[PDB]
């Protein structure tokens, strides 16, 4: 009876948490975290995390949910235990941290081996199939999360889809349990063997940098060739079969997740013939030396950086010829940034920029757009 | 008044009739084609190509339609004249011919230089811009066609979008009649400059074909790893920002204009950095090695192919080790097919052929489906 289960949720980021009070709605949930001031300011319904419906679901609703520091009492008669444990992927030495997960394997194997874990945590392709044949044991199984940090509640209340890496009963069971709380109804919910739930994150991601990559280069042509980007670019999105988003032209794809999952999968490809995957981590080198080369060609003294990922490759193209760059950001409290001057005044950092550069077009900069140099079309 | 106009169409193939029975639902419309056999037809009501829709609306409605293989008759008092004269791109010497387009140019600027010529015929990207140039005119306009050679009055009255290579009140003239003749209503409509709008199909068809290439690798990789395809497909198409379709996996991407528009496009970026729009075409080259990889490695004596266009470079890298191939193609009515042996009787091809290989699965391979290979899931 699913009704009278108990959930445990091991580790208390973005993604433990979500999952956790998803499920308290109609469960008994009990999250563990190591540091004792999270486990305090949970039982005192407050968030240790920025995240609007995770703290509106905490402080108003009747959630049967608490925290503790302690791995018996967090564990011992867990149905199941999700763990969300933070994990990094070093795409240098294309080296994947997974102790947290595997901590935590270890407790749980020990402490209740009956209990189902369900992997969160991101983890390299062949992880599960791998731990369980290392420990010998079965009650392992991987569902990816597509949850957005500040999003993560919401995300979960509206999720995209359900993939719960496992063909069985039990993975039907915990696939209901995440419906049965979302708001969303009708949740399309796969079900797959382990290696294949494992490597869709990698494949999504990496298609979307594809994407991005894509456009960029229409865009680079469209820049060489004199030729408004836009007018191209809508009318290619109105293709059905193509769409009309993730087609803003930028500095190259960033943030925290493409630039790594998509060398992390070339890893993976290491021993399959292939053109685009590669191509789609060089794609991103080629498009930012074409944008820093567009900067150069205009032989700036001083160049200025409106706003602050890809634009860092930026600023580390265009400091190498000795030129400096001076960064307009009231969010960053730094006094540096990549050893460049932030500059609080913004008048004087019109005055200062030959040529200013933005992943973003602003009303402020119209008195200086004539030096203004960004790509952006749909922002 | 659009209510009173005349248009001409300037060749008769699926483009040309498509538009001209369009508005000829509503217009005066007067096709002009060189074989005379073809006008009769059609004064006669009937159409000279397969399409249902046209021979539908040709025999049962009341068109103010007409032929003739007379220019003056044709040109005269023209307000808008529509050129979908026969146009071919040859990527192996990259020679656009585009001599019936440009001949149509020199018989309406002599016949009727105040008529307005859209052009519908597929033309290399600056085409128009340089046409006007050199014939000292200015009544040329370029606007893609989206249609599917079969579907091509279906698709003019329900299209994706109407693009028009010109911004100016007669452009927007010109869509309104396209847009009158519809069944859809609300057509999304674009207008763009001249070289802008030669570009979309390049870049939207080589989207496609980026598209069907990434999910081949990713097929590529699934094989060479042991793992389910579809489960790690469906589960990245899950995410709406992807979506599910143009992603099943094949032995490349083939048809009448992938291959030709992929190469087109890479041609137009001779002098622009790039790694994606490259790697598109050889990422085809790649699969195709793969796959026949795939075949060889299972030592057939004799490869037979079951239903017929990427699978002709398959036979190719089979018939180079000295492999015959048999193919079975009802279809076919030919003896034989890039030197390979038809064959019309379907036991005999199953007890010869030591690995069958299709694009498709299909109901009467399941006796043998242990020597099918096909990576076709949504077929």
């Amino acid at each position: 009876g699913s009704e009278f289960m108990k959930i445990t949720i091991s580790g208390t980021g973005y993604v433990g948490l979500s999952n956790g009070v998803l499920i308290a709605q109609n469960h008994e949930v009990v999250a563990l975290d190591i540091v004792q001031a999270k486990v305090d300011m949970l039982n005192q319904k407050i968030s240790p995390i920025v995240d609007k419906e995770i703290q509106e679901y905490l402080a108003e609703k009747p959630l049967n949910f608490r925290a503790t520091t302690d791995k018996h009492d967090a564990y011992r008669n867990a149905d199941y235990v999700i763990i969300a444990t933070p994990t990094d992927y070093d795409p240098k030495t294309n080296y994947f941290n997974t102790s947290t997960v595997e901590a935590v394997i270890r407790d749980v194997t020990e402490i209740n081996p009956n209990a189902v874990m369900i992997i969160k945590s991101t983890i390299p392709v062949g992880f599960t199939r791998d731990i369980k044949e290392r420990l010998g044991i079965d009650n392992v199984i991987f569902s990816p999360e597509f949850l957005r940090e500040g999003r993560a509640l919401y995300d979960n209340l509206h999720p995209s889809r359900i993939v719960i890496g496992e063909r069985s009963a039990r993975a039907e069971r915990f696939a209901d349990l995440l419906k049965e709380g979302a708001i969303k109804q009708d949740i399309p919910t796969l079900f797959t063997d382990s290696t294949e739930a494992e490597a869709i994150k990698l494949f999504a991601n990496t298609y979307l940098a594809l994407r991005v990559a894509y456009f960029n280069e229409l865009d680079s042509y469209a820049e060489s060739q004199g030729l408004n980007s836009k007018q191209i670019i809508e009318g290619v999105c109105l293709d059905p079969r193509i769409g009309n988003h993730y087609n803003n032209p930028s500095f190259g794809y960033g943030g925290y997740c493409l630039p790594k999952d998509t060398k992390q999968l070339l890893a993976n490809y290491e021993s399959v013939p292939n053109n685009i995957i590669a191509a789609i981590v060089d794609a991103n080198r080629t498009r930012k030396d074409f944008i820093a080369d567009s900067i150069l060609a205009r032989k700036p003294k001083v160049v200025g950086v409106y706003r602050l990922s890809s634009i860092q490759g930026i600023m580390k193209r265009i400091k190498a010829k000795g030129i400096p760059v001076i960064i307009y950001e009231p969010v960053m409290q730094e006094d540096e940034f990549f050893n460049s001057r932030v500059v609080r005044d913004l008048n004087a950092f019109k005055q200062e920029a030959d040529v200013i550069i933005s992943n973003r077009m602003a009303e402020e900069l119209a008195d200086v757009a004539d030096k203004v140099y960004t790509r952006d079309l749909f922002g």
